């Protein structure tokens, strides 16, 4: 059997005609070269347009765009008949949908640009799916989804039945868009009457006297969570409420949104927190495709089942592979025994801002592991590792070694005039040549396709990933990364754990990593620091314990537990009051393995 039709998507906003002499597209273009119309010239508003109609899908044009303003792809004919929108001619398409259940929480994954929000926007009323033709009405949309069982939700979202309550991704638009204080709003919005159980779950009692403005990312999320959870609705759709929030806040609301289920409402959850999206997700849809180009909605899958084929990289039911390259855990009866030699020690360490105090219990560092370090922000974590990278003077104690350090800031404002390769090129040019690094490091976080862009040009999730690989390029004897995980998508973050994982593992080096994200802490930690305390008041790291011993201390502070699928050796969690949640915290065992 066969079927395919071609696909082009060009990124018109790094199309540059004058650069690349004149349009080396329809020049370099095989089809055009033997009188076709393949790739034709908008000579007005003076872009290149490829004519799927021809395109062989040689690819030829993709690999001389001096940029890298073109992608094409040959996708089989039968998506063409399950299209649900196009932004345009050789413009983002998506393909598929994914399901809202009464009394559920679906969850959603995939990289970012892969048509996520898309979705929710058109499930929500927000927008009307053109079904990648010119349509402009539900009508149409009902018509085309008869047999689905959404052609009821559509017929019913036409007549004004149901509308839909949205936690909008980009919170960081709100304060420009309201004015007062939090206070005000969320009496407004109420609609359940519930302005104290919200704002108490959601720690919110301090802001609420503040403004819009004065708040931050974290607590910004959080006033739209709740306004949300004010909202007297059915439908409650959630773009990834996982942002800004630390360790401990992401993982409580997961249990707050959770128990709409229970009221019977039908909750939808975009994440890139695969926790938080196992414990959230009764049901779970994959999203695979070329970030900017195009989307697929995989079928629903059962939680487990659907997470453990996200990480393989496989979809077996609807047969696809969208990762080279799988991302296993290690079971635990294949690890190594393994006693390790000290590498640095640090003596008791003290902090004191004034305002706010920190101690450091004492504690080995060891050559060749990874720890992790977790806890609520504002307790310390940050000013610790400054003290390691000696950036930072201790109030008592003293961090005196004889080492190189690697140090991945935290809150990184690039400020360097130049390229990206220029930047790492100037550290190791030969590694960038490696075949090893290239595999490992460089194209697996997409720095190759970052090369020709400047460093003050980069957004914070590509800044981030360019941070982290000019960090991991450097050859140190300790490397201290500071929150990787933030903005970056599901795909990246993963990324960059096989990433730390493997060149510590080979170049044999030690290093410490902050995280707020379970999986990457499970996947690249060997031990764990955990943090208590006041958070803006006071902190205390504990000493480096076992996985084990750490995430029981730590978890125990939340009130959720993880047991270990057979499977993937991942860790699993466990629903709020599930059979294993009871006998586990019976027993205080809040993690296995
Ligand atoms: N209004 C728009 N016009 C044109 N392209 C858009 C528009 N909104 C989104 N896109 C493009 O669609 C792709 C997927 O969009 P989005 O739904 O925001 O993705 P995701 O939620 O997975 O990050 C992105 O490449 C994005 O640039
Ligand atoms: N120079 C300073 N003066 C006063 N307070 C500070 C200073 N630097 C940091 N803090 C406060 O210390 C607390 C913890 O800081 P930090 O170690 O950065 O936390 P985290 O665990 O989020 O990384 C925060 O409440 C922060 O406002
Ligand atoms: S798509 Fe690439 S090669 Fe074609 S005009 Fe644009 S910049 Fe030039
Ligand atoms: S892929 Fe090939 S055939 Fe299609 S537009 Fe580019 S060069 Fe022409
Ligand atoms: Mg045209």
């Amino acid at each position: 059997m066969v079927r395919k039709m071609r696909i082009a998507v060009i990124d018109y906003d790094k199309c540059n005609p004058d650069k690349c002499g004149h349009f080396l597209c329809e020049r370099v273009c095989p089809v055009n070269r033997m009188g076709g119309e393949a790739i034709i010239i908008d000579e007005e508003n003076y872009k290149p347009i490829i004519q799927e109609a021809s395109c062989t899908g040689c690819g030829i044009c993709v690999h001389k765009c001096p940029f890298n303003a073109i992608s094409i792809v040959n996708l089989p004919e039968q998506l063409d008949e399950d299209c649900v929108h196009r932004y345009g001619v050789n413009a983002f398409v998506l393909y598929r949908l994914p399901i809202v259940k009464d009394g559920m929480v679906v969850g959603i994954v995939g990289p970012n640009g892969t048509g996520k929000t898309t979705a929710v926007k058109i499930l929500a009323g927000q927008l009307i799916p053109n079904l990648c033709e010119d349509n402009d009405s539900w009508d149409n949309v009902i018509r085309a989804f008869r047999g689905n069982e959404l052609q009821n939700y559509f017929e019913r979202l036409k007549n004004g039945e149901i509308r839909p309550v949205v936690k909008p991704q980009y919170v960081d638009l709100l304060p420009k868009a309201v004015k007062g204080k939090v206070r005000e709003l969320l009496k407004k919005v109420d609609e359940v009457g519930k302005f104290e159980e919200v704002v108490k779950e959601l720690e919110l009692e301090n802001v609420l006297d503040r403004e819009l403005h004065q708040l931050s990312g974290g607590e910004l999320q959080r006033v739209a969570i709740a306004a949300a959870l004010l909202r007297k609705a059915h439908f409650y759709f959630f773009d990834e409420p996982s942002s800004y929030l630390d360790i401990r806040q992401r993982l409580k609301v997961a249990r707050v949104i959770r128990r709409l289920a229970n009221e019977g409402k039908a909750v939808l959850v975009v994440e890139h927190d695969l926790a938080v999206l196992d414990y959230l997700s009764d049901v779970i849809h994959v999203v695979y495709g070329e970030p900017g180009v195009y989307g697929i909605f995989s079928k629903p899958k059962g939680t487990r089942n659907g997470i453990n084929e996200f990480l393989q990289g496989y979809l077996k039911d609807e047969n696809v592979r969208f990762r080279p390259y799988e991302i296993r855990f290690t079971k635990l009866s294949e690890r190594v025994d393994v006693e390790r030699e000290t590498l640095v020690e640090y003596p008791r360490l003290v902090k004191d801002y004034g305002s706010f105090k920190l101690e450091v219990e004492p504690g080995e560092i060891r050559k060749g592991e990874v720890i992790g370090i977790v806890g609520p922000n504002g307790i310390g974590k940050t000013t610790f590792v400054k003290m390691l990278a000696g950036v930072e003077e201790p109030t008592e104690g003293k961090v005196e070694w004889d080492l190189t350090v690697a140090y991945k800031p935290q809150y990184i404002k690039a400020e360097y005039e130049g390229t990206v390769y220029e930047l790492l090129s100037k550290i190791d040019s030969s590694k960038l040549n490696s075949n090893f690094y290239k595999t490992e490091l460089l194209k697996p976080l997409g720095i190759i396709d970052l090369y020709d862009r400047n460093v003050e040009d980069l957004s914070g999730g590509e800044l981030q990933r360019v941070a982290i690989a000019a960090t991991l390029l450097r050859d140190a004897d300790i490397y201290l990364l500071d929150e990787p995980s933030a903005y970056l998508d599901v795909e990246q973050r993963l990324a960059v754990s096989r990433a730390i994982r493997h060149l510590m593992e080979k170049n044999e080096k030690t290093a410490l990593v902050v995280e707020h994200d379970v999986l990457m802490i499970d996947y690249v930690s060997d031990r764990l620091i955990v943090f208590e305390g006041e958070p803006g008041r006071h902190g205390r790291a504990l000493p480096p314990m076992g996985m084990r011993e750490g995430m029981n201390r730590f978890l125990a502070s939340v009130g959720i537990t993880f047991r270990r699928d057979p499977d993937s050796g991942r860790p699993r969690a466990n629903k709020e009051g599930s059979v294993k949640d009871r006998e586990q915290k019976a027993r205080g065992e809040y993690y296995y393995a």
